[PDB]
């Protein structure tokens, strides 16, 4: 199953993320206002994945990058060069099998720990713009081989943040989407954004029990609107 994340405009980015969320998850009854909710990922068999086609980096070019995402946990299993028809797969996702593509089993694992080392780039303070997403796209299209390089690791860190982490966290969707406007400002990932991503599992475990503020580690939600403003999609663990 294939979805597009369209970076053409702020509105195309948000609506394409919402379209994915509606297809893979179901809103929580107690955390909904209007058309906006926290949603729980629908259960799928182990190894289920979907594809994300990256589009609209230039407001029709730069259109050969595809991400493979494990559906139950939204981790990025690797990336596909659709021009060469090659799937570069992280070493901890050998259970994800994409037919019809040449699969390269990389020596590098998907963890942020590993990727930040190879990238020599910490996520706290990492900057993302339309320009650096284009640069990241070109790095991934040029990448070949079995071991991730510095430029490809930086590319993955940027793209994972604006796809998988934005799908999870409305806060990250909202702070990055500004970068797609014609003014083209730069998104800076904050320590708070990083804290969110590090707490996704427990947040996913706490929110289904929430009724009518709540706190998980360093993340504090004072009311429903703060929850909705921050979290979009949670794991199915309860
Ligand atoms: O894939 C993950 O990261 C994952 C799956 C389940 C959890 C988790 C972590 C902490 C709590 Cl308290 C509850 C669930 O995390
Ligand atoms: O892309 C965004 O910025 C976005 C889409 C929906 C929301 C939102 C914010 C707060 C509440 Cl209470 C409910 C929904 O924000
Ligand atoms: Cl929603
Ligand atoms: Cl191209
Ligand atoms: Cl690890
Ligand atoms: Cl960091
Ligand atoms: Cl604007």
């Amino acid at each position: 199953r294939e979805f597009t994340i369209d970076f053409s405009t702020q509105q195309s980015y948000v609506s394409s993320l919402n379209s994915i969320r509606t297809e893979i998850s179901t809103p929580l009854e107690h955390i909904s206002q209007g058309t906006t909710s926290v949603s729980v990922i629908n259960h799928t068999p182990p190894g289920s994945y979907f594809a994300v086609d990256i589009r609209g980096l230039d407001v029709a070019r730069f259109d050969h990058l595809r991400l493979i995402i494990e559906q139950n946990n939204l981790y990025v299993a690797g990336f596909v060069n659709t021009a060469t028809n090659t799937f570069y797969r992280f070493s901890d996702f050998t259970h994800i099998s994409v037919p019809g593509v040449t699969t390269v089993s990389m020596t590098t694992d998907s963890s942020y720990t590993t990727l930040q080392r190879v990238a020599a780039l910490e996520r706290s303070g990492m900057q993302i713009s339309r320009h650096s997403l284009v640069s990241s796209y070109l790095a991934l299209m040029e990448f070949s081989g079995n071991t991730m390089t510095r430029d490809a690791s930086r590319a993955v860190l940027r793209f994972v943040t604006v796809t998988a982490e934005a799908l999870r966290f409305r806060q990250i969707q909202r702070e990055f989407r500004q970068a797609l406007s014609e003014t083209a400002p730069v998104y800076t990932m904050t320590p708070g954004d990083v804290d969110l991503t590090l707490n996704w599992g427990r947040i996913s475990n706490v929110l289904p029990e929430y009724r009518g503020g709540v706190r998980v580690g360093r993340i504090s939600f004072n009311n429903i609107s703060a929850i909705l403003g921050t979290v979009a999609v949670i794991l199915n663990c309860h």
